[PDB]
């Protein structure tokens, strides 16, 4: 397939995923200055802003590498936060609502 339409599709998909994060709590890296223990067991932080930087740096050339970093946004949050927190429930909801978005986007990609 051709590169430019694939990237235009990942851009749209990333926008749709960000739309599901209505609190915008995954829009930027977790502020280590406010969460000084975050990197103790989170070995690769991830967020939507960095996903955008990776997209435009041509770091996502297939749907799996894009989806892998989205999954990190979710899994890091589930790992760090207790189950009874807003953070944890937000990651569960993002996993649920993001899953449909990714499935449809991958179908569009496989037609290419
Ligand atoms: O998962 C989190 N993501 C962010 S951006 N900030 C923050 N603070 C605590 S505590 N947990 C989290």
């Amino acid at each position: 397939m051709q590169l430019t339409p694939f990237l235009i599709l990942l851009r749209k998909t990333l926008e749709q995923l960000q739309e599901k994060d209505t609190g915008n709590i995954f829009s930027e890296p977790v502020p280590l200055s406010e969460v000084p223990d975050y990197l103790d067991h989170i070995k690769k932080p991830m967020d939507f802003f960095t996903m955008k930087q990776n997209l435009e740096a041509y770091r996502y050339l297939n749907f799996d590498d894009f989806e892998e970093d989205f999954n990190l946004i979710v899994s890091n949050c589930l790992k760090y936060n207790a189950k009874d927190t807003i953070f944890y429930r937000a990651a569960v909801r993002l996993r649920e609502q993001g899953g449909a978005v990714l499935r449809q986007a991958r179908r569009q990609a496989e037609k290419m």
